[PDB]
């Protein structure tokens, strides 16, 4: 089964997922002078005042979590988007060392991490009708760097020893995502895949350009978490990114000048 080692890493994944080697995968390299701005793109609009977050999970290859979306309760909406996505979960990818672990890069330079807000296209009905959708999915993805802590994010922080390994879960209930935005919501968008198997070719991504500061000891607790289920030889989870793909036929559009 797929991962991030040596033998079952990113660069096996095409043997299972064919669609790796497609004509929008994600991630990519921002290249900001390529990049162009549209003054047609309209300002996102990120409503999550009435999200009604669930559980915490670690999966094998992130932790995540999961909102009640049987319901319009924390929504991403305008930007490049055509109607309604609500929040489904949202996860991490990070790195072992300062110098890596997000999935986008800019200009070449790696983030320390990259979270990942996940939304679905409710004109589908549920997500799985979705993500067979090339306009299914919205990612909101948000880079981290290492600096001063992010009082947002430390309810999470805080939890993760409770989710150590592959399998676990906890409640999570009234978590509020809005601590995890920047001031600023300037982004620049493309049209992308999942990051993850299926690899999926059905999202809107949405990277914004400020990043948020995390504290080294935020990171450091991310770094703790197993890949692993409870029993098995210890593999701490790090390094569980995917590294940049082909632009191909795209062009990546700012919202800024
Ligand atoms: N790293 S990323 O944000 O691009 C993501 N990469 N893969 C992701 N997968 C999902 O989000 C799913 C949401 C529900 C349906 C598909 C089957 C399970 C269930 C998970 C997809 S997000
Ligand atoms: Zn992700």
């Amino acid at each position: 089964h797929w991962g991030y080692g040596k033998h079952n890493g990113p660069e096996h994944w095409h043997k299972d997922f064919p669609i790796a080697k497609g004509e929008r995968q994600s991630p990519v390299d921002i290249d900001t002078h390529t990049a162009k701005y549209d003054p047609s793109l309209k300002p996102l609009s990120v409503s999550y005042d009435q999200a009604t977050s669930l559980r915490i999970l670690n999966n094998g290859h992130s932790f995540q979590v999961t909102f009640d979306d049987s319901q319009d309760k924390a929504v991403l909406k305008g930007g490049p988007l055509d109607g309604t996505y609500r929040l489904l979960q949202f996860h991490f990818h990070w790195g072992s060392l300062d110098g890596q672990g997000s999935e986008h890069t800019v200009d070449k330079k790696k983030y320390a991490a990259e979270l990942h807000l996940v939304h679905w296209n409710t004109k589908y009905g549920d997500v799985g009708k979705a993500v067979q959708q090339p306009d299914g999915l919205a990612v909101l993805g948000i880079f981290l760097k290492v600096g001063s802590a992010k009082p947002g994010l430390q309810k999470v922080v805080d939890v993760l020893d409770s989710i150590k390994t592959e399998g676990k879960s906890a409640d999570f209930t009234n978590f509020d995502p809005r601590g995890l935005l920047p001031e600023s919501l300037d982004y620049w968008t493309y049209p992308g895949s999942l990051t993850t198997p299926p690899l999926a070719e059905c999202v809107t991504w949405i990277v914004l350009k400020e990043p948020i500061s995390v504290s080294s000891e935020q990171v450091l607790k991310f770094r703790k978490l197993n890949f692993n289920g409870e029993g098995e030889p210890e593999e701490l989870m790090v390094d569980n990114w995917r590294p940049a793909q082909p632009l191909k036929n795209r062009q990546i559009k700012a919202s800024f000048k």
